[PDB]
């Protein structure tokens, strides 16, 4: 019965002057070194003076980790009581419980098969020594730690469970299994023959795990028939790590074995079965075996996960199309202004502007942390207001970070911003690439930060490598130094998108993957037969590039809807990746 509106409510946390903010930032590295050197007076003095900021909260967390490890419980409790509950680091939670000898968290944590922080690691050991850990899960954690070379943590965990590596029957058997599950032993052409010899003397759990390690190695190496052979010997698939079981599912997906795929996904942990990825592929598998009613319900849940690659593909199997109409008005200019007056928002903004006039990347990273801190507790209305507040200040990446956090109130123009439009459109049309794809790529590469610079030296909005820029500029009459202007950067990036596409059989999925990892790697990941675009994207071995391709293609689907481009469903945009 009511038309949509946006609450003008804004927080009014106490603000501090520009000088104080920059002084607190000035002393921030000193306070973190005081924690590491155990200078408790120097840490207390910093916290006494500092504002209620991400800086203070980060110092307080680090100090509590130090206080917990040193069993300084009087101080720990007094300072823990000063942390916003949502601001508590994971390891600080564990110390706070281990301080009471409370092991409620261990049942969840024990599911983790990789490195935890030391406080959580000790909590698990103490839970193990106390008989409070499920045996199945505890030994599974031991094996996972051995397979990812955390041999010390595995050793201590096995000791605490009462069967040490040096003495225990189960302990020493787990440890001996490294001749198969070791980082280099798993690569051996004889690992399977070795394992097949020892099968008689291993438990069902140890055998399931060990075939899991060999399957996962083969699978992430894109040797699918060998992967499927080893994974097929796993008797209890629930024994696998999360990464092992997902690469079993990726192998079966790449082989189009829909019955096996469904079966694998059914053995995943609940959190993993409910992710957009495995809801979608289980749905596709159910449809492929003839159960449309079950596939339909699974598509609906995948589609309800929000704005993302699999949610969009699911919505399309249900004949929905992307709709990018905002369902709430823009925030009023007054509210946008008042939002910037809030003490924590203003702090973020002060670090932001000061980082611009000084070229200071580390200060800019701190402005982002302050912005996330400032906005951490916001309801949907404040988040849309804050998003516009960031956008107006040119803090474009924080504009998007706030907007993409809403669930019912949707502002697609803050989720999918498009600054520099004249530039991008012109240069994309000149080399004949789709502008929605270009924005998709920029949104993922740099979140629209003109001065973005990666670790390895990828530069600008389109994150073009200096070497690539030199090769481009010599083909199209440019100076390589134009890499460092926004216009030259967009000219080179859009050209390289067109160029990689042309050299990867005109395929936008291979091109996206080639942009990020090199066209050489994009071709390596091709199969000897054609692959549906989503299968290729899901089975990319490098995690960063796998994530990257799906986000860019999903971003392009939303930009295309925002720009009014003619409707090409995401499935069709994904197309078919050809044989190598
Ligand atoms: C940490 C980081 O910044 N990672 C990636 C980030 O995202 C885009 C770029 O920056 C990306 O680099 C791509 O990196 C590959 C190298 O792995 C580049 O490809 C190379 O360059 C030319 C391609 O025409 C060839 O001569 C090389 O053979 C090729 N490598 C491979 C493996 O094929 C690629 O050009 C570059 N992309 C851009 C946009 O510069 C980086 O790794
Ligand atoms: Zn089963
Ligand atoms: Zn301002
Ligand atoms: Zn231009
Ligand atoms: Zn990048």
């Amino acid at each position: 019965a009511e038309t949509a509106d946006l609450s003008a409510s804004v927080p009014t946390r106490p603000a501090e002057p520009e000088r104080k903010t920059l002084a607190d930032y000035g002393g921030y590295p000193s306070a973190l070194d005081a924690v590491k050197q155990k200078n408790d007076a120097a840490v207390a003095a910093y916290l006494e003076n500092a504002g209620d900021s991400a800086m203070a909260e980060n110092v307080r967390n680090e100090w509590l980790k130090s206080l917990g490890a040193r069993r300084q419980w009087t101080l720990f409790a007094q300072e823990y009581a000063k942390l916003e509950p949502a601001g508590r680091a994971q390891e600080v939670e564990c110390y706070a419980d281990s301080s009471r000898n409370d092991y409620t968290r261990a049942a969840e944590l024990v599911k983790n098969t990789g490195k935890l922080p030391s406080g959580c690691t000790k909590l698990l050991e103490q839970a193990a020594a106390s008989g409070l850990l499920d045996g199945n899960d505890a030994w599974r954690r031991v094996r996972g730690l051995l397979a990812g070379r955390q041999t010390t943590d595995a050793r201590n965990l096995a000791a605490a469970l009462g069967s040490p590596f040096d003495g225990g029957t189960q302990g020493s058997r787990e440890y001996a299994l490294l001749n198969v599950i070791g980082k280099e032993a798993r690569k051996s052409p004889n690992a399977a023959a070795l394992l097949s010899e020892m099968e008689s003397g291993l438990s069902l759990e140890q055998r399931s795990f060990a075939w899991g390690v060999l399957g996962h190695y083969q699978s992430q190496n894109l040797n699918v028939p060998a992967a499927l052979d080893y994974y097929g010997k796993v008797a209890d698939r629930r024994q696998l790590t999360d990464d092992q079981i997902e690469w079993y599912a990726r192998a079966a997906l790449r082989a189009r074995r829909w019955d096996e795929l469904a079966s694998v996904i059914s053995h995943m942990p609940e959190k993993l079965q409910k992710s957009p990825t495995w809801l979608y592929w289980l749905a596709r598998s159910r449809a492929a075996t003839g159960n449309n009613q079950e596939a339909e319900k699974l598509y609906k849940q995948a589609a309800a996960t929000g704005r993302n690659f699999y949610a969009v593909l699911a919505g399309e199997e249900l004949g929905r199309k992307i709709d990018t109409r905002n369902n709430v008005p823009d925030a009023g200019k007054n509210s946008v202004r008042r939002m910037a007056e809030d003490g924590a928002v203003k702090r973020a903004l002060v670090l932001f502007q000061n980082s611009q006039s000084a070229g200071d990347a580390k200060m800019r990273r701190q402005a982002q942390a302050e912005w996330r801190f400032a906005t951490r507790g916001f309801d949907e209305d404040k988040l849309l207001t804050a998003a516009q507040t960031a956008f107006d200040h040119g803090f474009y990446d924080m504009a998007v970070n706030s907007a993409e956090r809403t669930d019912r109130k949707l502002n697609y123009t803050l989720r999918y911003i498009s600054p520099f439009k004249d530039t991008v459109i012109r240069h994309a049309q000149n080399v004949n690439v789709d502008p929605a794809w270009v924005y998709g790529l920029i949104r993922q590469e740099s979140r629209f930060v003109i001065g973005a610079q990666s670790r390895v030296g990828a530069q600008g909005l389109m994150q073009v490598m200096p070497a690539t820029a030199r090769e481009i500029a010599g083909k199209i009459g440019m100076d390589a130094a134009q890499l460092y202007t926004a216009d030259g950067n967009i000219r080179m990036g859009t050209w390289y998108m067109a160029d990689t596409k042309r050299r990867l059989q005109n395929n936008e999925v291979l091109a996206t993957a080639g942009y990020n990892a090199g066209p050489g790697r994009a071709r390596r990941w091709q199969a000897d037969t054609p692959l549906e675009g989503a299968v290729y994207a899901e089975t990319i071995p490098f995690s960063e590039t796998r994530d990257y391709v799906k986000k860019v293609m999903a971003n392009a689907a939303y930009y295309a809807a925002l720009f009014g481009a003619p409707h090409i469903p995401l499935k069709q945009r994904m197309g078919i990746v050809p044989a190598r």
